[PDB]
């Protein structure tokens, strides 16, 4: 009719569709976030090996030629010929969307990975990708150029070591504006990951200027909160912390208040951060609001001060880390920005409701100092409300 | 623990990936978000036929059995066998991810659709999908059960009409909790869709209770702003408006302030709404702040008042519709909640900076009034600010 022939229907094979529409896969290819998510897509997979108790060291290097390599010491990507595909499993996971060992809990009981597209997306959006896999006594190597394998995966040598090293050179045909890696952006994620995974040595090297770091904090998310408050001024001594595992879901929370008025809840799901929060954030906020007000009410603070007390008043100056371990998580996007697994909200809420209530009662000084802050917040808030009329 | 062989890696063929990980394709499958998005994936395709100037009526029906059908009087899905797929173009689009006519401007100059995934995702997550294509004098029908054709696309009759009808029954194996359609959620989308597409009769029929709607507004986004403000109180007679197309990007804005204090900015890219905003919102906000502030300064308002006038105060009680019409749009998620194409920010900002400036000049009464509002808001920002940090 109007160029509406059957031939007007174009089918994009292989990785063509991701290069064509990088947005739904990698996110923002302009503001520099999707470019860094490229390093993160690889790292996450290494962290997944760490979760399964395999990888205990990860080395991220920014090279002078504007490429990053992520080397881990896990089991290594499977190298054997695929039973259904005909080429090495290594090649399958790199060239096929929705191909991966994370479609069940057989290789990874709990993992951030689940889409079977992460590393293939990086490979697709890369001018070149070098893959070196050590496992089953052999060193394996394979070079890619825009997702297309240059030769079949080759056994280049012998080794007793196990591991996977993926080095990629992002395609500037995809990424614009921000085209070079930024050390600090990598350092932040890597540092938190270290806090989230004690025992895992994470080294960050920058071959452009020689800078480097070695994150191996062992204090967990409690030390993480301490870190988040370093150039802050916490108002109470006892960081509220708990780590439960109920109905197959793990919820770990560490939090503390400061004298500032900024709210900062860092939410994670199987170590993947949720910029857009989600069900865990929801369960956490509803739980903290119910609990804090419940304490103010039963303790008469609400009565004393006739204070409203809202979530916002409560979250003012809050530094909290909420990490959940979910067997089969759900994300509303490929970049795991929002957690949509409904069952998680209750999981976090139940635990926050019970355990935080306990915290308040067990830590009177802390509870009081915090309640004061809330009341004061509710006061200044409504004072400003009344100040509208009293202009 | 050690489960890592080539057989470990699974490859989800066809629509299995979507059924496996519906989230990265349709979003939240439990709160109703994804459920209604299913309908919207369909409607959008019809709206693109409408943007292409081929569809004038769209009838969306919520059936008693909780299925929804969308009928359009457009070109109809290509029924001709696909050159390389060896199956009808209609079946290709319905069962193959990344297959459609939006990978170029041949069938559609501009279109919200671009992923070649929308309606196949729908079918994938539908326990049943009925397809009826009235094309080239013939009626073509085909039934799918969970993405699988029950029989090839068959010609069932003769016809004088062209159009596409997709009735789908969501899979309860996918969708949970909110599984019944909400008329209001559909009505809102369609009514704004009617505003964005003058000349397209959009009908809503609820076969559960007999409720019906027929949106066919012609005042464009200006009527849209009137509509949005009718429940409120606009403070100035003239709605700011312009429709330009520079550098290949069409940008159309319509705004008006009400004496309230909320900010209601609706952003669309090819009629697709952006809940999370994006580059068009960024440019809009920027140009808005700059223009007004510039006006307040040149007209000496600030030289008297002694205020900074931040955008957030300039946007109080504002209602605006920002519709961009871009060739190759970029979204950071399949659901398209945030536009990431950087070139649109410059586009919206420049256009706004020019015409908004002119508007304040060409419309004094309005300008002084709005500025009056801004002033009171910025002043109140500081009055409330005083009491705020005054206990
Ligand atoms: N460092 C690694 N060590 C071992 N196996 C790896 C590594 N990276 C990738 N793999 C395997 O290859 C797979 C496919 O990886 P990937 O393409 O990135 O998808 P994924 O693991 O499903 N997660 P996601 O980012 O949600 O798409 C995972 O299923 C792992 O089994
Ligand atoms: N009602 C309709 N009328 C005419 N053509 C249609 C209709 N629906 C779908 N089509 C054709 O089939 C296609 C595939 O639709 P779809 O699977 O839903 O992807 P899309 O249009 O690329 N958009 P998106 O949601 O971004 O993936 C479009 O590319 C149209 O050419």
């Amino acid at each position: 009719s109007n160029s509406s022939d059957s031939s007007s229907i174009k089918v994009l094979k292989g990785l063509d569709a991701v290069r064509k529409r990088p947005g739904m896969y990698i996110g923002d290819t302009d503001d520099g976030t999707g470019l860094h998510h490229m390093v993160f897509e690889v790292v996450d997979n290494a962290i997944d090996e760490a979760l399964a108790g395999h990888c205990k060291e990860i080395i991220v290097t920014i090279h002078a030629d504007n490429s990053v390599s992520v080397q881990d010491d896990g089991r290594g990507i499977p190298t054997g010929i695929h039973p259904e595909e005909g080429v090495s499993a290594a090649e399958v996971i790199m060239t096929v969307l929705h191909a991966g060992g994370k479609f069940d809990d057989n290789s990874y009981k709990v993992s951030g990975g689940l889409h079977g597209v992460g590393v293939s997306v990086v490979n697709a959006l890369s001018q070149k990708l070098e893959l070196v896999i050590q496992r089953e006594g052999k060193i394996h190597r394979q070079i890619y150029e825009h997702g297309v394998p240059q030769a079949p995966l080759a056994v280049t040598g012998e080794t007793e070591k196990t591991g996977t090293m993926v080095r990629f050179w992002p395609s500037l045909e995809t990424f614009t504006n921000v085209t070079e890696f930024e050390y600090e952006i990598l350092a932040k994620r890597l540092r938190e990951l270290s806090f989230l995974d004690s025992g895992v040595s994470i080294r960050l090297r920058d071959k452009r200027d020689g800078k480097e770091d070695h994150f191996h904090y062992e204090g967990g998310i409690k030390a993480f909160v301490e870190y988040l408050n370093k150039n802050k001024t916490p108002i109470h001594p006892n960081i509220f912390y708990f780590s439960t595992e109920k109905d197959g879901i793990g919820v770990e929370v560490a939090l503390q208040w400061n004298d500032g008025f900024q709210e900062n809840i860092y939410c994670f799901t199987n170590n993947i951060p949720q910029r857009d929060g989600g069900t865990h954030l929801a369960g956490f906020r509803a739980a903290m609001t119910r609990t804090l007000n419940a304490y103010m009410d039963k303790e008469g603070y609400s009565k004393k001060a006739k204070v409203s007390a809202t979530g916002d008043d409560a979250r003012e100056g809050l530094i909290a880390v909420v990490s959940v371990k979910v067997p089969d998580p759900k994300f509303s996007s490929q970049t795991k920005d929002k957690l949509v697994s409904s069952e998680v909200k209750s999981a976090v809420e139940q635990q926050m409701n019970e355990l935080l209530a306990e915290y308040l009662l067990e830590n009177p000084t802390d509870a009081k100092i915090v309640v004061g802050k809330i009341i004061d917040a509710a006061r200044a808030r409504e004072a400003a409300r009344r100040a509208r009329e009293m202009t």
